[PDB]
């Protein structure tokens, strides 16, 4: 019969003023709605809808919504989900209505249309064009050949003077398109369009670059979003200069005098001009006449002027080329000029440009571009070209040429060092781990959200103004904190903010935490193209500076994954600061962090002074739960959907490349159609994140997830030791798991790290178990609860359980979690105690270190810098993930800790 | 028997914490002091600078050495009769000794600094040169860079002259030259450069004026220009090099080649501190062996560099060498432009740009500092950024010939021309500072140079004393107000101050050649200054700004008026005049381009804009070259012809053949620069003397003299008589509103009294009658000169009304003086006299606006306040009435 219930969504901040159609995400209990059985309908105070994920037994777990653009903007938005025996037992009568608005799409061999009502836009099936024209519903164009463009160069030269003896040989390259995708709906259509770079103009080059560009149209919009993805294909020659996305604006009809450029300034500021001038002449055509070219709207005929202008609008200049260029993150350049062939005019310019673009007139109308974040992933440009053309280009620079090009190679050359003894002693004084041909970027990747809007005229600048503020903070709807916690559709190891006076203290010192990694990226300016999302991972205290220059110290590439940190604080909370940090995290890690392609599809490179640069190619920083959080929250971002796929091919890389391999003391090797070796700990919680996603998205190779992740849960648990095995052996075609190579036949081995626990390992287990259920191999949870229990117990207990006591565990305060879990799991209030003193006695960050920030100015730093020194990015991830999983578990027990002192 | 006075002299603001010798000036009056018999006492280094008719002393200039001791005011005391730095000559360069460093400058070759050493006698740096790059074309757009590849040239510093102006406390040394090719395709010497180099006694400071005159084709574009030097550091051990960069507002950037700080392992907090202090490291058995064994895996960085591409942003970088990517170093807003090189025991050098930022494109590198020797390189234009573009900024649109360019100069306010778009033969001046070291410094001293260098401490007369020497002029008096009319007055002059020192900044009109000029007249709609539509954007020194905010200087003394007349002094001077070719001598009319128009004209070079701050600064000797060139300004008049457009005529000009000399408009520029040169007594002031005193007395003995518009100049006489409209000179008139606004009345004031007796009967006379009869009734303009005028800027000339008023004793005069002041045209009392703010999405950055005035407005406004109050002070009491 009929089962219903209602969630509430909100807006991440404060109600917008606009937005362009929205999509989120909402959970549900396990085994409330079957699938295909579940209506879900929209309350505005006064719905399109499908499955992202699924529980065990097959019911909704996560799914996505999406709703139009529209004038009408509620505080909340309520959706009721009804289950299909609540309207077939039903006797009333509900009136069938229209949508006001609803998206169309058009099929042919040579293209695909989308239409929402307010715009029309064709994508051609191939060719060096993505978008074939753009039309508003007039039926008129307002701009056509969108495509991507990219351009190279064969060398660098060594320094400015070496120009002279050292040739650039430049290469031009195009979007071809291969396929072409479509997800229509009513309330909104995705046309994804994934395809190559290809040589148009300089020297034969082969194809490179891969993309997948996705458009997003919701009904009744003239705004389409677009993620733009690239993963990297070159090699040492291969100096990215310029990548950009363009389109021909069609201006012929239009009056010069009509034709109209805006680019967006600082903090809501409009730059408005027209291709032709009629303000600030020696002569004055009307008051009426400037005011209205300044507005953007069609000047009165010729006739009504003072002759005295109209008579000579010959000699009045016409500006075809403008160009804004943000090479730093703290200024801008701007210019115009009438034509090639003569200079530039410099334009009084500013700080950061907020990034959007408009070329159009009063008649044949035109189109506005932009890049979210713009400044913030500098170098970049805007351009407008042959404005007193037919045809104008507009085009967006995700990287401008008037920057430096791209260098991705090799920040040394090895300092010497011959084979892994040296390399191994680097690592122990700049916290490196370098290996030859392991420094490369070969497979990274960078998402772009780049924003198109069409107009049927020039729209006024408040208008303008409107939709960069829009672009640059793009409305986000999400569930209620307390209703994702009571779903339990995103793990039961985190709870919402008790009246403890201690666990007071402890909120306080998470906001500190994140007020100072917030405040940081502006400071220490962690911005650009590839930089932005990431933060560095220690500090020097002398210099004032984070270690940006010392190998393993720099870019922190989810070390410690304060991933985890930042998104549960994000669900605990519901700040928008909060989202925002994490969502530049994701964007940074999963794409900059992680190779696509190549023979380690599937890892990422451990932290260091280039995302790269570090030999340490391991599951643990590609690890797919540091994604799960974001891509259901959101509603199934579908890059990130594709970034989780990518993943499930992991396991392949133990065959090409044993992250052991420098310091495993047994004689193992990879070798052909054989075994492959892999940790239990941080190898292991990577691969069965990526399962278990697989699994519950029932994607294409969800049964296999099933079994990969089944099989190893059942082979860990017949090792003798469980986790705290040292770590064994995967048959990729049995998909099982043995012991290691130092103790076939299961005798007992045992290796202990202090990292095993620290990647996402119990929050992993945790969902693993509670997915599985009654499935679960025998005796696994004993084995998690064993790691949990003897990794602090005392040395004898160690030693009288697994021969030898562990004298390398470390990192107590980040453990004091796994007590927590084992504390609340079998019900002991003594184990929860150990987890508060190992929380507020051993190490990491304790009660009484400073908590609080110095400013740093004059001569000992470049710019003014409040700093910690205190604390390490290691540091407050696991404090943060600490603080909170212990209050989950065992809050009960903090005032009693709390009390025997 | 003894005549004897004193004169004291004060820091131009606060009391600095440093200087590195300093040249000042002091007037002195008319018929005090004789030249050689003259001693002069500190509380001293002495030159004279100018001198009056008699051959007195008129302006001096003196130098003292870098003092650790520095005092509030310094008193210079003149007596009249009756009452250590050390050069050497090899015979291939000359070395000045300070007594701190010892710099050794070649007298030929591409390399213009030999060695500096330091008073121990370590070399810190060597092999000073002037750098240059070019490219031959430019593309039209990004990608047109495939199909158009470009051939780049590297250029070097060729010596051809050297000389030294040599003293006690200070030794100028001049080295003129231009940049001659090395790598890159083949190429003539061009691009002349001059630099003076200035060292004090006891100073380990070298001042830099790094001047160049730009005379390439439409094909050359300069892609990087600069000064580079060696730094040895050859004994120094990796760890003890050391590099440091001027950042943010007092903050210094501290790295070391080999970085020790920040490791995985310690090996001394007292280690530690002491790279990060630029000190010798300890003994390596004094470390933890944990660090100095593995030494070898830390990596070394050879290449840093700043690149400074907009005013609002700096990039700054890091490579361990070439073949290696760059990694990026945390930076910031607007860096002050120093750098240093060097070592703990070997030591080093630190260059940099004064107002860096400020003068965008710019860059500091420092290269192979892992090396046997590391270079150290200041960019006065950056090769990161674009190329510098000096050709036209439109194709003329179809104007063909005199027609067609004066009907768009009513639409655009610009006269254009083909051929006159171009920059050939402007100029340019860097103030770049060097400073030696004998160990690394301090970061806080490094910081107090750069404080330095970026605000150079001054030294001034007293306004009351300058003024009571009548040395500047007459026509200008200290501000202590009796009225509230005069007090108003004052306001609005800071009122007209901050809103042109705000715009500066707020419409961001900085740049390699752009700072120091501002902007014409503004578009209320768009809210921007007129940056695009001919002659209402950059404002080349129209109605004579130059003289509005010197003489707001003179009158107050403030900091912040005279580093803003220097700034406008080093541009107009500079980038809106021509230094060389045909055209040499004449400024171009405001435009989008400095260069862009076609009207090139004397009343934009007027010497009398740039003798103020020639006195001020103590002789500055680029202004004193500057001011030699402007003596052939006549000879442009048989090479051009201002009129040739506005001309139903037929005339055309040759050299050497008779020309029509506007009395305000072209003369008087003329009488400035040869005025100048007399009272300098420079090489061509006998020459100088006759071609004013001719000149004025031609003036004279015209009937109708100043009304008579214009004259008729004999180059082969050096004589002026009537206009061709006027042979026989039975009398002309002829008035043009041009004719007083651009230096006339200033000029003209001096003259008669720098001649004093010897003046020509009847030429104050013919002044004095202009002044009166300007803007008198119509019955009082036909009832003398027969055909009463037809009065067009009466602000303005309200001026000329009050001189009148004072030299006549005439109060009738004074109020009409002041009625054409309050009560005419330029800015009214009921104008709006406030600021109205804009921002939201109007426009692109928010702005401060005054849309009520244009730049025309103020500098008349401004002349006519300072004037009227120094002449008629009392009969603005009586005009409340
Ligand atoms: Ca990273
Ligand atoms: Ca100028």
């Amino acid at each position: 019969n009929c089962t219903s219930s209602s969630a509430t969504v909100h807006w991440l901040g404060d109600k917008p003023t606009y937005h362009a159609g929205v999509t989120f995400g909402l959970p549900w209990p396990q085994g409330k709605y079957r699938p295909q059985e579940t209506s879900f309908s929209l309350t505005g105070d006064t719905l399109q809808s499908w499955a992202t994920g699924y529980w065990a037994d097959g019911s909704l777990k996560w799914t996505a919504h999406a709703i139009a653009e529209s004038n009408q903007i509620y505080d909340q938005y309520t959706v009721t989900a009804s289950s299909l025996g609540c309207v077939k037992s039903s006797s009333s009568s509900s009136e069938s209505s229209a949508p006001n608005s609803s998206i169309v799409v058009t099929d042919n061999s040579d293209a695909l249309t989308v239409n929402t009502g307010e715009v029309a836009v064709s994508f051609p099936k191939g060719g060096n064009v993505i978008i074939g024209d753009i039309k508003t519903k007039s039926g008129k164009v307002i701009g056509a050949n969108g495509r991507l463009v990219l351009q190279s160069q064969d060398s660098v030269p060594d320094n400015f003077d070496n120009r002279a003896n050292s040739p650039i040989q430049y290469s031009n390259f195009d979007g071809n398109i291969n396929e072409v995708f479509v997800n229509q709906t009513s309330a909104r259509t995705l046309v994804t369009v994934r395809g190559n770079h290809t040589v148009t103009d300089g020297t034969d080059h082969d194809p490179w670059l891969p993309f997948v560009v996705r458009f997003y149209l919701y009904a009744n919009s003239a705004t389409i979003k677009v993620m733009h993805s690239i993963v990297f294909d070159g090699d040492e020659n291969d100096f990215i200069t310029g990548l950009g996305i363009r389109f021909d604006v069609p201006l012929k009809g239009e009056e010069y005098y009509d034709r109209h450029i805006r680019f967006a300034g600082v903090d809501g500021g409009i730059f408005n001009e027209a291709v032709q001038g009629i303000t600030g002449l020696r002569r004055d055509p009307g008051e009426e006449i400037r005011a209205a070219q300044f507005a953007g709207q069609k000047l009165a005929d010729t006739e009504t002027w003072e002759p005295r202008v109209s008579t000579r609008l010959k000699w009045i200049p016409t500006w075809a080329d403008y160009g804004l260029t943000q090479l730093t993150a703290d200024g801008f350049g701007l210019k115009k000029r009438t034509k090639a062939g003569q200079s530039w005019v410099n334009i009084p310019s500013g700080t950061r440009a907020e990034g959007l673009a408009y070329l159009g007139g009063a008649t044949q109308g035109g189109l506005a571009v932009g890049l979210r974040d713009f400044w913030k992933r500098y170098p970049v440009g805007l351009d407008i070209s042959n404005a007193a053309s037919d045809t104008g280009e507009l085009t967006l620079w995700l990287y401008s040429p008037a920057a430096e090009p791209l260098d991705l190679r090799p920040f040394h050359d090895g300092l010497g060092q011959d084979g892994y003894e040296d390399q191994l002693d680097a690592l122990e004084i700049t916290y490196e781990d370098w290996e030859p041909g392991f420094d490369t970027p070969y497979g990274i990747a960078r998402t772009s959200e780049v924003y198109l809007f069409a107009f049927d005229q020039t729209p006024t600048s408040d208008k303008l103004a409107s939709l960069t503020a829009y672009m640059n903070d793009p409305p986000v709807l999400v569930a209620e904190p307390k209703y994702i916690h009571e779903t339990q559709a995103l793990g039961e190891y985190w709870a919402l903010p008790s009246a403890s006076p201690a666990a007071a203290t402890l909120e306080d010192r998470l906001q500190f935490i994140f007020d100072f990694y917030k405040g940081q990226i502006e400071q220490r300016r962690w911005y650009g193209f590839l930089d932005y999302g990431d933060f560095m991972h220690t500090y020097d205290p002398d210099r004032h500076t984070w270690r940006y220059d010392v190998g393993g110290y720099a870019w922190d590439n989810s070390e410690l994954s304060p991933d985890l940190f930042f998104w549960l604080y994000f669900l605990r909370t519901g700040s928008k600061d909060a989202y925002r940090f994490a969502e530049a995290l994701t964007r940074h890690t999963g794409e900059v962090d992680v190779y696509h392609i190549g023979d380690w599809k599937g890892l990422g490179t451990r932290h260091g002074v280039q995302h790269w640069s570090d030999s340490a190619k391991q599951a643990r920083i590609s690890q797919p739960q540091y994604r799960k959080y974001f891509f259901y929250l959101s509603g199934g971002d579908e890059r990130v959907g594709e970034l989780l796929e990518e993943l499930l091919d992991t396991d392949k890389t133990y065959g090409e490349l044993d992250p052991q391999r420098k310091v495993r003391t047994d004689g193992w090797e990879p070798s052909p159609n054989s075994t492959v070796s892999f940790g239990l700990g941080t190898d292991w919680s990577g691969l069965a994140a990526g399962w278990l996603i697989e699994w519950e998205r029932r994607g294409p190779r969800w049964e296999e997830a099933k079994t990969k992740l089944t099989n190893t849960i059942a082979g860990i648990a017949n090792l003798t030791n469980g986790f705290v095995t040292g770590s064994g052996l995967y048959d990729p075609v049995t998909w099982t798991l043995g012991p290691p190579p130092s103790d076939p036949g299961n005798r007992g081995n045992v290796s202990i790290s202090h990292l095993n626990a620290v990647f996402g390992l119990p929050e992993v287990v945790s969902e693993a178990i509670a997915y599985l259920a009654d499935d679960i191999p025998k005796g696994f949870k004993q084995a998690w609860l064993d790691y949990c229990y003897y990794y602090h117990a005392s040395a004898s207990e160690q030693k009288d359980r697994y021969g030898v006591s562990f004298s390398k565990i470390s990192l107590l305060q980040a453990h004091s979690r796994l007590a927590a879990y084992a504390a609340y799991e079998t019900k002991n209030k003594t184990l929860a105690l150990r987890a508060w003193k190992d929380f507020y006695a051993s190490d990491g960050l304790l009660p009484d270190a400073p908590w609080n920030i110095t400013h740093v100015d004059g001569s000992d730093v470049l710019v003014p810098v409040d700093e910690a020194a205190w604390l390490a990015t290691n540091d407050i991830a696991q404090y943060g993930l600490a603080v909170i999983q212990n209050l989950a578990y065992v809050s009960d027990s903090l005032d009693d800790y709390q009390s025997l002192e």
